[PDB]
């Protein structure tokens, strides 16, 4: 009864229910997300007041689910899901290091290596007719980077290893949204399964510390270092799942939906291909200055991120009553945000469906709080660098050498869990360049 006086109803996905809404009832919304009443917003003076401020927190009602599923600890208190702005401030400050300038340009070698690795195996495919699995191939390449650059380990993935460790991501993923006998069992067994190559892995860098070997110094350095007086390891294993997953599956995601869309625009592939070209020519190795030069590759990631986010969005608490866009809302309120609702919306971007590279060229005006896939403020992403660099990579190596083109029948439509992904496999056919 509180909420009622809020304007709101009486491979498509919730989000999509969502976007219809906010475009039927306005800027102020209530509707229903993981059990709770919450208030969608999505005007960008409402976008810019809860994000960029210190005082709004996360909402801990909403992170429940990924703090604890099915009475596993998960995420628990890590990065991500903890909501005590003064321990998540603690933590931040420790793990920013491990993302500094020179941190990232460090890992420029493992990211070569690993899309290099990528794209050797995919030309060995290129007969123009043996189906490949891009969402599966670009899903082992981020989990083998991310082993790789945050932990230092080698999960081989491209090689066909650690597949029930894949099935384990997988199954957690379903249980978040989730949360029938058999269900409960592969769920809990996964997230204790993932806790545990937490403990294996702790374990093997603490060896090596004390054998005196040579570790360089990486996420799971600061990770143990946030810990550093705690009664138990549970915290730094809460970090270590959030890094785990956070580090490779929106990156993933990300890459698919890249592929994906690009089947369908030989156009921009065609400049895409010709920008690899002119800046990278022939070389093998990805420099961190060529980077900076791949303009068009920016563009047509950033207009991937607008129409396929797959972190939709975020939630923060209203403490107080507030007037939101004329909208009474009460006290202890989720307010939900969405980058990909209001990148679909024709009142922030004109002609919304269209794939247009060119809405994020130098000169063109700067979407002003109606996009952010990264989210925004002092809870945005810390990993964002890392992904912006890893993706350019490994799509930059993919144009270099390849021609893609989906299996017709593939779908272009969303599946969502926590977060969103190509309903289907993107199942493509590959040829190398040149004939
Ligand atoms: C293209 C890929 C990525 C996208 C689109 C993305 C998006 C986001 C979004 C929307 C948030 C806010 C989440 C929330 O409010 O619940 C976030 C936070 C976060 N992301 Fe990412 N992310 C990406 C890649 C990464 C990577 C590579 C890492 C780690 C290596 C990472 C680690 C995190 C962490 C730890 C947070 C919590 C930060 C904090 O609250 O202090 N993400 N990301
Ligand atoms: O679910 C939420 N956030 C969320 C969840 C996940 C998960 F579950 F897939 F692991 C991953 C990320 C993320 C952030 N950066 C990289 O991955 N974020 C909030 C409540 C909406």
């Amino acid at each position: 009864s509180r909420y009622e006086h809020i304007p709101g109803p009486p491979g498509r996905v919730l989000q999509d229910v969502f976007l219809d809404w906010a475009k039927k009832y306005g800027p102020v919304v209530r509707v229903n997300v993981f059990h709770k009443t919450s208030v969608i917003v999505t005007s960008p003076e409402s976008v810019k007041k809860f994000l960029m401020s210190t005082k709004y927190n996360k909402d801990s009602k909403m992170y429940r689910a990924l703090q604890t599923v099915f009475g596993e600890r998960l995420f628990g208190q890590g990065l991500v899901s903890e909501c005590n702005y003064e321990r998540w401030h603690k933590q931040r400050r420790v793990i920013d290091l491990a993302f500094s300038r020179s941190s990232l340009v460090s890992l420029m070698e493992t990211f070569n290596e690993k899309a290099e690795q990528l794209v050797e195996i995919l030309e060995a495919k290129a007969d123009g007719q043996t189906p490949v699995s891009m969402q599966d191939m670009l899903t082992y390449t981020a989990m083998d980077i991310l082993a790789k650059a945050a932990f230092g380990m080698e999960t081989s993935m491209l090689l066909g290893a650690q597949k029930p460790l894949s099935q384990a991501v997988k199954l957690m993923l379903e249980g978040i949204t989730a949360s029938k006998r058999k269900q409960l069992r592969e769920v809990r067994e996964s997230i204790r399964f993932l806790r545990q190559v937490g403990r294996d892995w702790v374990q093997r860098r603490r060896e090596a510390l004390k054998r005196g070997e040579e570790v360089p110094a990486d996420i799971l350095t600061q990770i143990l270092k946030a810990e550093e007086g705690a009664q138990d390891d549970e915290g730094l294993l809460d970090n270590f799942v959030t890094f785990f997953i956070a580090g490779h599956e929106t990156s993933a995601n990300h890459l698919a939906f890249t592929v994906m869309e690009l089947s369908r625009q030989p156009e921009i592939v065609a400049r895409l291909q010709a920008e690899v070209d002119e800046v990278i020519g022939s070389k093998r190795y990805l420099d961190f200055e060529d980077l900076g030069r791949l303009q068009y590759l920016s563009q047509v990631l950033k207009e991937s991120l607008r129409l396929y986010p797959p972190a939709w969005g975020t939630f923060r608490l209203l403490e107080e009553e507030t007037l939101i866009d004329g909208v009474r809302v009460p006290g202890n309120t989720p307010l939900l945000f969405s980058t990909y609702v209001m990148g679909r919306m024709d009142t922030y971007f004109e002609d919304p469906l269209t794939f247009n590279p060119d809405r994020f060229g130098p000169g063109a005006p700067k979407p002003r709080f109606t996009y952010f896939p990264f989210s925004l403020g002092h809870r945005s992403c810390i990993g964002q660098q890392f992904a912006q660099m890893e993706v350019k990579v490994v799509m930059a190596k993919l144009l270099q050498r390849l021609e893609f083109r989906l299996v017709p029948g593939q779908r272009f439509g969303l599946q969502e869990q926590a977060t969103l992904k190509p309903l289907d496999p993107v199942l493509c056919t590959l040829r190398p360049r040149g004939w």
